């Protein structure tokens, strides 16, 4: 089991960490959701599906920078929504193919407070998402740590 980002940055067998630079909607109005859809950015595959079923959870989702201070969030994991920052670990998603498949994570972030300025600064760390990969074969328990950075400013008009 291994993963890569849309631009080809890889985390090999055994886990590790990688940075993900995501485009954000430049404007998020009060009462609207800022969607950070990682399913277009993070992809994983099973290296021996003939015998092994890979299990993948969101082990931890943490907020940083502007998202931590001024946004309220949920994370959608494989069609179900959970609080963001995370309190529990999600149900497992299954990977059983050598062809890359999306990691189905998206953040839904709604502004709490804003003065009209830049709520999220371009280049800042907005989230750390830890993917935990286990299987039905051995006791492997590997962490794939995704450091989510904003590519652009996000403004919340007021
Ligand atoms: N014949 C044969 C044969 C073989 F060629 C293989 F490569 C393996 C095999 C390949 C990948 C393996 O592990 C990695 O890929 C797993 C599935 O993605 C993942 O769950 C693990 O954590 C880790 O990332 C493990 Cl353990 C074994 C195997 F079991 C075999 F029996």
């Amino acid at each position: 089991f291994a993963c890569k980002t849309a631009n080809g940055t890889a985390i090999p067998i055994g886990g590790g960490s990688a940075n993900v630079y995501v485009n954000l909607a430049p404007v998020v109005n009060v009462g609207q959701n800022l969607v950070v859809d990682l399913s277009t950015q993070i992809f994983c595959h099973n290296d021996y599906p003939e015998t092994i079923t890979d299990y993948v959870t969101l082990q931890r989702g943490s907020a940083y920078g502007g998202v931590l201070s001024n946004f309220s969030g949920t994370v959608k994991y494989s069609g179900s929504s959970y609080p963001f920052p995370t309190t529990s670990e999600t149900p497992r998603v299954v990977y059983n193919s050598r062809t890359d498949k999306p990691w189905p994570v998206a953040l839904y972030l709604t502004p709490v407070s804003s003065a009209g300025g830049v709520a999220i600064k371009a280049g800042s760390l907005i989230a750390v998402l830890i993917l935990r990969q286990t299987n039905n074969y051995n006791s492997d328990d590997f962490q794939f740590v995704w450091n989510i950075y904003a590519n652009n400013d996000v403004v919340v008009p007021t």
